[PDB]
C-alpha cells in the first residue's frame, strides 16, 4: 500500500488518494536505520518546464524519513511528523526515476534525523534532503 | 496561463493541468518582483495517509512560487531560474481548508535570489515557513 | 554581562571567557518576541581572508535566539538550547559592526523559531539565520 | 600556515593567530579534494555561559573546513570560494575534550560545492552535523 509500514488498522486517507499515491511513491526497503523508496517520473511529478518538481524530491524525503520513524515508534505509543526538511538540488531530473535512500544519523528521544539521497537512473546524486522528525506521545 | 503562472514564453514543455502544480491545484494570486502569493485548496491529493497536508505540499508550493516569481523578472533578461535550496520548517499541521503562501524577496543577487515563504491556514495561523534560494543562470536554451 | 538575560545566580562560564565575550557580542534589546544584539568587527571576528567569519554570524544568531528564549522560559523551569541553525550569506562584511535582529515567528511547547537578520553599518542585509530552539524541562 | 590551512597564497590579510580560527584554536589535520578533517580543544573560549560548546563553534569549524577544503582546489584555478549557506543541526552537547570535524564532499558543481560535515566528541559520538554549500566564483582580486 505504497508498501508503507503497516502499523494501524485504519488510516484517514487511502494510499491511492494521498499525494504519495497520486505521484506514485513506493517504499522498497525499511529497517530502523535505513530505508529506500522510488518513483517513476511522469508529468504528475514534473513542473511546467519539464523537470521533476522541487516539491517531489522534498515530498519523497519527507514520507520516507517520517514513515521509517513511524515504523519503529508507533508501537511504542508515539507519533512522528516531519519538523524540518532541508533539500538542496544539485542536478535536474527530466525523466526515468528518482530513487531515495534514507540513512538514520541520530535517534533521540524527541527528534530523529535522517539524511536522504535522491538519485537518477544513472545513479547520480541529484538532490539531498536533511529530514528532522519530531517524535511525541500519541494524542488520545 | 494555467494556475496563473507568469506568461514569459510562447510554449511550455508541460501543460499546467498535467504538472504536479496542476494536479494538486496550486494557484498564484499576486505577483510582483518583490512579493508573490498563491494558494491551494486542501483535498486528499494534498494530504498524506494520516490525514494532514503532506510536508511535500508545503515545499512544493514554496518552490513553485519563489522560482516562478524569479522567472517572472529574469526570463526576459535571458536568464533561467531554478530552485537550488529549500528549507521548510513545520510548526502546525493543516487538516483542511486552504494553504496560503506569501513569498517575500529578501535578497536578489546576480547568481542567487532568496525568498522567505510563509504558509498560513484559513485562520491566518503560521503553519510552515520555507526559505527558498533560487539560482539564476544564463539560459542555455 | 554582555547584557545577557540575568536569570540565575551562577553561570558555569563568565562572559569575558565565553566565545561570546571573546568576540564581543552585546545584547541591546530583549522582549519575548524580539531581540537585538551587535558586535564590533575586529580580527577576532574575521577569517584569514579579512572578511567576518561565517561562524561569527551563526554564533551571533544562536546566542541571541537562544538567550531570548531563556529569558522567558527559564523562570518556568525549562531549559532552552539551539537545535538547528540555518544561516545563508548574501554579502560579506569586512569591517565596522554586525547588527542582529531576532524576530520570534513561532513559540511552541517544545520548539521556538526565530528569524535573525544580520546587517552591516550601512544597514544592508548581509546574512540571515533561521534558529530553531528546543525547549525542555530543566534537569535537576 | 597557522592551523595548517591550505597554503595557496604568498600572503594573507589576517594572520592565523589573530583570526577567529586562531583564537579558538582550530587545526586542520587531513586535507584532500574529497575529504578534510580538523579538530579543536574545548576551552572556555569555545563555550557559552551555560558551560557547553557554543553552537557557533560547530558552525565556524564546519565553515572554515568546507570553505578551505574548496579553496585548496580552486584557488590555483583562478577562483575564490566563500560559504553561501551553513545548516547545522545539534544532536548532543559537548562539555569538554575536543570537537572533531570530518567534511566529505558530496557535490562539486561549477558554481557550488557541497560538503557534509560531521562533528564528533572524544567518545566518537555524533554531536552535530553541518551541511555547507560553498559558492565558487572567479577571483576579482
Ligand atoms: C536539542 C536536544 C535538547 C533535543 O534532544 P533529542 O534530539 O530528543 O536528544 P535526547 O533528548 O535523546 O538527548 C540527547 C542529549 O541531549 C541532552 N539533553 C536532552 N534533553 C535534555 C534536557 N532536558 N536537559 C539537559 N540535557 C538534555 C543530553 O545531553 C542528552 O543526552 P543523554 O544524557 O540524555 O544521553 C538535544 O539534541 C541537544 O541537547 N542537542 C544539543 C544542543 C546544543 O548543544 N546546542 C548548542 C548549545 S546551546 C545554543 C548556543 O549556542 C548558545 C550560545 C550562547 C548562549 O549564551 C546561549 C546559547
Ligand atoms: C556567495 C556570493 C558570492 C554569491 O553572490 P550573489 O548572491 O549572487 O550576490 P552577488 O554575486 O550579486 O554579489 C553580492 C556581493 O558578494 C560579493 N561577491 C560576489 N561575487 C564576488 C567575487 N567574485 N569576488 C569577490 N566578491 C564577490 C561582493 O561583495 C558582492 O557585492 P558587490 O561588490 O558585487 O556589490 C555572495 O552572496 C557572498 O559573497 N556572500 C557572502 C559570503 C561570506 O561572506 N561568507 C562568510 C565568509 S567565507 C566562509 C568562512 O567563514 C571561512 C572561514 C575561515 C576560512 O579560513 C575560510 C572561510
Ligand atoms: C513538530 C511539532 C509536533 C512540534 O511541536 P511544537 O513546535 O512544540 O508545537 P506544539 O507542540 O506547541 O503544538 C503545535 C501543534 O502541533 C500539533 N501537535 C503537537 N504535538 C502533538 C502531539 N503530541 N500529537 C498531535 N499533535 C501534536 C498540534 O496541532 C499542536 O497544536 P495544539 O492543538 O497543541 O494547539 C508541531 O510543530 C507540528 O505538529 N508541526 C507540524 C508537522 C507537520 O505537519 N508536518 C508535515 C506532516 S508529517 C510529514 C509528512 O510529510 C509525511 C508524508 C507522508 C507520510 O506517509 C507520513 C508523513
Ligand atoms: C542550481 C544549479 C543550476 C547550480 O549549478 P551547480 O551546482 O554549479 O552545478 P553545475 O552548474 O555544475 O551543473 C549541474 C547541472 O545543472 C544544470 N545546469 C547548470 N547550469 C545550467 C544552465 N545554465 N541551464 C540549464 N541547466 C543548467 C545542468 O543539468 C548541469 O549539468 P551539465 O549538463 O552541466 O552536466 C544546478 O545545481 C541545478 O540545476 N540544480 C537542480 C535545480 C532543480 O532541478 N531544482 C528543481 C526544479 S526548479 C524549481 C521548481 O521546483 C519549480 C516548480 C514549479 C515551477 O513552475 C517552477 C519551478
Amino acid at each position: 500500500g505504497g508498501n508503507l509500514p503497516d502499523v494501524a488498522s485504519h488510516y484517514p486517507v487511502a494510499y491511492e488518494q494521498t499525494l504519495d499515491g497520486t505521484v506514485g511513491f513506493v517504499i522498497d526497503e525499511m529497517t530502523p536505520e535505513r530505508a529506500t523508496a522510488s518513483v517513476e517520473v511522469t508529468d504528475t511529478l514534473r513542473q511546467r518546464w519539464g523537470l521533476v518538481h522541487g516539491g517531489a524530491y522534498c515530498a519523497l524525503a519527507d514520507m520516507l524519513a517520517t514513515e521509517a520513524t513511524v515504523a519503529v515508534v508507533h508501537e511504542k505509543g508515539m507519533m512522528a511528523v516531519g519538523q524540518s526538511n532541508h533539500t538542496s538540488f544539485f542536478r535536474p531530473v527530466k525523466e526515468g526515476h528518482v530513487r531515495a535512500e534514507a540513512v538514520r544519523i541520530h535517534a533521540g528521544s524527541t527528534t530523529w534525523f535522517w539524511d536522504v539521497s535522491l538519485r537518477d537512473d544513472a545513479g547520480r546524486l541529484c538532490a539531498v534532503s536533511s529530514m528532522s522528525i519530531a517524535v511525541r506521545p500519541r494524542r488520545d
